[PDB]
C-alpha cells in the first residue's frame, strides 16, 4: 500500500509540447548549449510515483525514471524531508575540510550491502563519472600497474578517461580527444550477436586470451565491467562469463570493478547485479539510484585497495555532499521498507512474458532481455538480426506522443528499454505496457 | 537577533571532544584513507561565521567549505528553495525530461559573467566536470588537439584535469598515465619571478614558448585562473591575463578562464576577470555557485557552445534541478545583500591588518590576493625560502584555539582566507586578531 | 647461379663450435642480454642458401635474416655496388646534399608498387622508421588522429610501432606508456575464426567496429600487413583486404599496406599485395629492399607524400648513398633472375611436401603461405590448441642438424620458411626433408 | 694527410648546374616533397674538405652531412671496410645469427665512453632508435613511466622522439598525438637566461620543477644533450650536468646523455660528457660513429641494459656487420690521427677568429661551442632579438661562393660549424674568411 502525492493517471490534453512548456523551449534554446538537447520537448513541474506532470498539466507514464535514477519516485516525501532537514543545519562543510555523520552513515549503509563479508572502504563522489574515475585511480595506484580493459558495449561516462572507457564513438566521445592513455578494449559476452551456442566461459576464456597476448597481467590495473550493459543496449552476460573473469582476475592480481551505476540499488531484482552472477567485485562503483535522484556516487572496494591511496588522494570540493547523503540515508531506507527488490522481480516477472508473448506475434523483435526493472527490446528487420534504429526512434517517439516516456538505448541505436521508478503501480506499469505494445503491433 | 547560530568562538571541550572522537572512529572502520580531512571535529550545524561540532565547540569558519558557503553555509533562502524543489521532483535528468530551473541558471550565467556577446551555458555537478566540457568544447569547436595549462594550477582529480593540474602530491601522483596532448606554460607569480618582471612580457615569454613548441594551429585552447587558488592565491602581474586574451583572439585558440574558486562575488567582483578587464571565450564555475549543493557550469561564446552536436556534452546528474534552485536562491543573495561590496570591505580592512602584522615580523614574504581571498606567503626570516612546516603549525594552533583557517600552496606554504562574506566585522577580526597573535608568538 | 661457397650442410664440431664459443664469452661480457639470439654460431659468410660459421659448419638458410637476404645474403653485384659507391661517399645527408642515388631508388619503388597513379617516395633506415613515416603523412594530410592495427600485428620496435604492434611480449611488455590514439581490430585469421567466415564478412565485421568506436571522420589511416609476418604468416580470406580497402576509399581512410616483410619477390609478385588486386594508398618496406643493407621506405599516393611541408619527413641517415648502391643492385637482380617466379616454384613445390607431411602426422594444423612465406602452424593432435614447446623443440633439433629454421606466431606455434630465393633446388629439398624427419619424429 | 679529391673550391658553372638541374627534375618527380634539402646540387664525391657535385663545382664542407663524416665522407680504411664485409655478408640479422663485428663495437663503445663500471651495448641503425632504446631501458629498469627533456632540446623524428624535441616546426606539427608522460623542464641558455644565473642554480630551478610536477617516484629518466645541436649548439652553465646528475643518482632516475651529435672527437673529446665531469647512466650514440653508415648505438650501465628480457631490443637491421665494419675502422682513424685533438686545435684557431668578428660587427650576439662544434648567433643590432633571415641569407651566400655551411637554433638564427676533422688548415682558414667577408658585407 503505497499513498501517492499526485494522481497516477496518463492525461494528455494539450499539443505536445503545450503553450507554457512551448514558452521554456524559447528560452531553453536562447540559454543553454545546443551541444546539451534533451529526448522529451515539455518542461516537468512534478514527478511523482509513476507520473511525470509537465508546464501544462499532462501527465506522462514515467518508464524512464530519469535514466534508472529516481527507483523510489522522483519526489519521496522521506527523501524531500530528509533534503530539506539536512539543508537547515548545513549545505557543505566539504568533507575533507570539517567531517560529518552523514557521509559515514553512507559509507557503513554500502559496506555492508555491496557484495561480500570482507573488509571494505568507500569514499563518494558526486556523479558515476567520477566514481569510475576514483576506481580506476584506486586500481593504479594499489596495483603499481598503468593498463585498463573496458569492454565493446560499455558505457562509463563522459570525462576524458570515461569517454576512453566507452566503447561508442557517437554522441560520447567523437572530436573530444585525445584520450587518456592506455586503456584496451576487449569483447565480452552479447549473447544475441555472438556465434550461436558460445558458452560464458568460453566467451570470458576469448577474452582472457587476448588480454594476456596483448597486454599481459604484470601491466594490467584493472579490468573494468557493467554486469548488465546499459547504454550498450542491456546486455546481459552468459552465464559464466563474470565469474570466469573474476576468477582470472583474483589469480593474477587485477583489480576487477563491477560497474554498478545504472544496475545498483534494487533495479536488477537484488540490491546489485553482481548477486546473480554470484561474483564479488573487488571494487563497485555507483550512482543513480544511490540518492533518490540528488548527486552522490560512491566507490566501495576491499579495503586493502581503498587504504592503498595516500591521505588527500582522494578528493574534490563537494563529494559525499550531506544533503544528498542525508537523501541516500533515506532512499536506502525506502528500498528496504518497501523490499523494492522483490517489487523489481514481480517486475521482471509480468513484463517479460507480456513481452515474450508479443514478440510471438511480431517479426521486428530480436530478443527481449534484461533482469529485475531493467528490461530491453531489441528491434531488428523482419527475419534477421539487422538493426532498425529507425523503427526504434520512431516507436519510441509515438510513445510519447500517446504520454508514455520510454527510453532508448543501443551500440546500435536499437533498443527500447524499460526503466520503471519501482514505486510505480500496477495498473499504471501495464497501462504503459499496453500502449507500447500496440504501438509495436501498429509498427509490425 | 538574525544569525540561526551564536557568533561565538566557544572551545569547551578537548579537540576533538568525546562524539566527534566516537564519530572519528566510525569514519577510520568505513572511509578510505585516501580521503582525510584537515579537522577532527564533525558537524552539525554551519551558519554565519561560526561551525558548531557535535561536541558544541563553535569554530569561526574562514574557510568556507573552500570557499563554496560564500552566502554562508546554512542561507535560509538557499535551504528553503532546496525543500520547496524536492517535494516536486528532485531529479528527472535534464537531457531526459527538461525543466525550469535549469534554464533559470543557464540565463543568470549568460547575464553575469563577462562580455554583452550572445553566451550558452551547460551545467554538471563538479568543477572538474566543468573543466572537463570546457576543453571538450575548445576541442571540439577548433578542431584542434592540444591544450595549455600552467604552473602552480589546480583544475580537478579526473585524469583530464590532474594532467591540466601543476602539482604531483596529493593530486596526480601514481594516478596516471595521463590525457594526452597537454603541455604546461609558464605563468606570472610576481614573488618568485625576475624581479620588476612586467605581466606583459610574462605572457611574451609564454606566448613564445606556445609558438615554438606547440604552434598555434595545433593549440585548441588556454585555461587558466584568474587568481591561482590551490598554487598559493597567486595573483597574476597587471597586463599578463590581457596579454594572452589578444595572442588567444588573433590565433583562434579558446581562452578558458577557471573560475571554480575566483567566480562569485569573492574576489570583490561578480568574476575575477573584471579586474583584468578581461572577456574570457568560456568561463568555468562551481564552488559558490549553488550555495553548499553540487553544480557546475561552463558559460561561453554561443558560436562555441553550439558547435557540439546534440548529446555531446551529456550526463546524469547534471543542472540538478535542487541544485539549481539554490542557485537561483544564492545568487539572489549575493545581490540583495551586494555581498561583492562585502568582499571590497575585506579586502581592505583585512589586507591593512595583514601587511601591519607583515612589517612586525620577519615571516611573512608576502601579503596577497583581492576580496576575501587572501592570503600570506609564509617564508624562513631574510628570505624567500618557503617554510611548509611553520604553515602547517600556525594553522593546528589556529584550529586549537577555534579558528579554521586552510592553507594551500606549491610550496605548501600559504595562509588562506576564505570567509563566508555573510560573516560579521566583529567575528572576522576575532578571528583575524587570534591568527595574528598565533604568527606573532612563532615570529 | 654461380656459388661462392659450397652449397653443402656440413656439421663437423660441436655446437657452438671452439671459435663460436670464445666470441660468445666475449657476446656475453659486451652486450646486452636484451639483445639474445636464435643460433649460437657466429657467421663468416653468407652465400647462395648457406652461412658457414667460425668454426667451418655450413648451415642451410631457410631464414634469410629474417626475410632480408632474399637476393643472398652476398650477392657479388651487390657487394660491387656497395664498394663502388663508398670510394666516392658514405654519405652526405639527403637533406643537406641531395644525390642521384635516392632519386634512383623512389624512382624505382613508384613504378614497381602497386596502381599505375602518380607516387612519390621517401626513404629512411628501418621497417619500423617506415611505418612511423607512413602514418606521420596520414595523419597530417587528412588532419585526423586516429590509426588502426590489427589483432596479430606487428610492425616495429619503436614507441608507436610498439603501440601498433599486437603481441606484448618480447615486443611491448615494460616499455609503456604507448602513443596514442592507436585501436586495434580483429581482422582475419581462417584457422582460427569461425569456420566458414569469408573474407567479406571478416572486413565487415572489423568496418562495424571501426565506425561504432572511432568514427571515419576521426581515422587517419589503417594499417595491416598483407600477409601477417610475426603473427604466424596468416593469410586473410578472400576478399577481406579488398573490402578494406574499398571502405577506406569510400572515407577518406589512408590504407597502408606494411610489405616490410611480403615486400620485393618473397611471395612470389613484387608486392604480396598484387594478389589481392588492391592498391595501398601507401606502401611501407624494407627488409629485401637492399640485400642486407640498412634501407627503407614509404612509397604511396603523390598527393598524400606531398601534403607534408618541405623538412617534416627527416632523418640524418637515410636513404644513405651505399644502401641505394646496394637497393639499386638488389632489384636488378630480382628481376634478372625473376626471383618472383623462383619463389611461385618454391610455393608450389614445398607447399606439396608440407602437405603431404601434415597427413601423415597428427601435429600440423595447418600449411600456408605464398611464394617463399610459408608455414606450418604446430597443434596438439585432433586439436587447434597451440603447441608452442613443440614448436620450439623442432626449431632447436632442426638447428643441431645444420638447418637454421625460424619461428613465430602470437602462439609461438608456428613454424616459417624465409628461404633467399638464390637457393639450389636441391640444398632447398635437402633442409625441407631434414625439417621433416625430425617432425615425422616428434609425431610418435 | 694525403687526399683523393682536390682540397679547394671550384666553382664554374651557375649554382645549380646543367647536371645538378637534371637531378632535380627527377628529383621533384619521384620524392615526397617533405623531404627537402639544404643545397640545389647533386654530390657525386666526398672527401676531406670537399664535395664535388654533378657538374664539377667544389665545395668547402662545413657541414659533415650534419656532424657526421667526421672521419671524411669518403676515408679509405672505412671504403675498404665496407667493401671487405659485403663480400662475406650484408646481413645475417644478429638476433638470429651473431657476428664478430657487432660484439667488436659494443667492446670499441663500453671501453671509450664515460666511466670505468661495468656496462653493455645494443646497436640499431638511427640516432631516434638509440633514444628510442635508451628510454626502453630506463622505464623497464626502473619502472617508472615518465621522461623530462628540455627545452631547445632534438631527438629525432619519431612519435617518441619528436615528443622528447622541443620545437614543433618542422619536427612535430601535424605528426600527433605523441607519447604519453613525456614532461618539458627549462635547461641552461646562458645568453638568453638570468644575467648571471649560475648552472647550479638553473639545475636547482629544473629540479624543483620535476620534483613538484612529476615526483621522483614517477620519473624513469632525464634525457639531455651535453651540447643542444639543433636548439643552437646551446652551451650549459658549468655546473649545470653535474647538478643534475647528482640529483638523479639520488633519486634512482636513469640519467641518459644524448651524444647522438657531440659524440666522436667533435667537441674535442671522445665524449663531450667529459668536458663537465659527467658519468651518464646512458649514453646515445649515431651520427660519426661508422664513418657515415647507418649504425646507432646505446651503451649503459650493465645492470640497467641487462634489466631487459631476452628479445626486448630488437631489430632486424641493427648493428649491420657492414655498418660495423665501418665503425671499427672509422673508430681507428680517429685514434690515429687524434682527431679529439684535432677539434681542440679547430675550437682555439676558430673563436678566436669568430670573437674578433663578432667585436667589428654588430650582428653577432654570440660565439659558442667546443672543438669542432661552434656556432654565432645572429641578431638584431643592439639586442637579442633573433635574426632568422640574416642568417638564412649568411648561409645562402656562403654557399654562393662554393662553402656549405648550415644553420639551426630554437629560433633559426645560429650559423653552424661542423667541418670533418680531416679538413686542412688552410682549406678550413679559407671557409671561415669567405663566410667573414659575408657577414661583415651584411653588417
Amino acid at each position: 500500500d503505497i499513498t501517492y502525492r499526485l494522481a497516477q493517471k496518463r492525461t494528455i490534453v494539450t499539443p505536445l509540447p503545450g503553450p507554457r512548456s512551448g514558452a521554456l523551449a524559447e528560452r531553453r534554446r536562447a540559454a543553454v548549449s545546443a551541444g546539451v538537447g534533451s529526448t522529451a520537448p515539455v518542461y516537468a513541474v512534478d514527478a511523482d510515483g509513476g507520473v511525470i506532470v509537465d508546464a501544462d498539466g499532462n501527465s506522462f507514464i514515467d518508464l524512464g525514471a530519469g535514466i534508472a535514477v529516481t527507483t523510489v519516485g522522483a519526489s519521496h516525501p522521506a527523501v524531500a524531508a530528509a533534503i530539506a532537514d539536512q539543508a537547515t543545519h548545513f549545505t557543505h562543510t566539504c568533507f575533507m575540510v570539517t567531517p560529518y555523520e552523514q557521509y559515514v552513515q553512507v559509507a557503513e549503509l554500502l559496506n555492508a550491502l555491496t557484495p561480500g563479508d570482507h573488509d571494505k572502504r568507500t569514499a563518494l563522489f558526486n556523479s558515476g563519472a567520477e566514481a569510475v574515475e576514483n576506481a580506476i585511480k584506486v586500481a593504479r595506484l594499489a596495483t603499481g600497474r598503468p593498463a585498463v580493459v573496458a569492454f565493446d558495449n560499455a558505457y562509463h561516462g563522459r570525462t576524458n578517461l570515461t569517454m576512453a572507457l566507452t566503447a561508442k564513438s557517437m554522441p560520447y566521445k567523437s572530436q573530444f580527444g585525445p584520450f587518456a592513455p592506455e586503456v584496451y578494449r576487449m569483447p565480452a559476452s552479447y549473447p544475441l550477436r555472438d556465434e550461436p551456442g558460445l558458452t560464458g566461459e568460453e566467451a570470458a576464456r576469448r577474452a582472457i586470451s587476448r588480454i594476456e597476448t596483448q597486454i599481459g597481467a604484470q601491466s594490467l590495473a584493472a579490468i573494468i565491467i557493467e554486469p548488465i550493459q546499459g547504454e550498450g543496449g542491456f546486455i546481459v552476460p552468459a552465464p559464466g562469463f563474470l565469474a570466469t573473469l573474476t576468477a582470472w582476475a583474483s589469480e593474477n592480481g587485477v583489480v576487477f570493478i563491477a560497474d554498478e551505476v545504472q544496475t545498483g540499488f534494487a533495479r536488477t531484482g537484488a540490491w546489485f547485479a553482481s548477486e546473480h552472477e554470484g561474483i564479488v567485485p573487488d571494487i563497485v562503483t555507483m550512482a543513480k539510484g544511490i540518492a533518490g535522484g540528488m548527486p552522490l556516487s560512491a566507490v566501495t572496494g576491499r579495503a586493502e585497495l581503498m587504504d592503498a591511496v595516500y591521505a588527500g588522494g582522494l578528493g574534490g570540493t563537494y563529494g559525499g555532499n550531506p544533503v544528498t547523503c542525508a537523501a541516500a540515508v533515506a532512499a536506502l531506507g525506502v528500498m528496504r521498507e518497501l523490499d523494492l527488490p522483490a517489487r523489481a522481480r514481480a517486475i521482471e516477472a509480468s513484463v517479460t512474458s507480456r513481452l515474450s508473448a508479443l514478440a510471438e506475434e511480431v517479426d521486428i523483435i530480436g530478443e527481449v532481455r534484461g533482469r529485475g526493472a531493467m528490461l530491453a527490446i531489441e528491434i531488428v528487420k523482419p527475419g534477421t538480426l539487422e538493426p532498425d534504429a529507425a523503427l526504434t526512434k520512431s516507436i519510441a517517439a509515438e510513445a510519447l506522443s500517446q504520454g508514455v516516456l520510454i527510453l532508448t538505448c543501443g551500440t546500435f541505436g536499437n533498443v527500447i528499454r524499460l526503466l520503471p521508478p519501482l514505486v510505480i503501480g500496477d495498473d499504471l506499469l501495464d497501462e504503459g505496457i499496453t500502449a507500447l505494445s500496440d504501438i509495436i503491433r501498429a509498427k509490425a
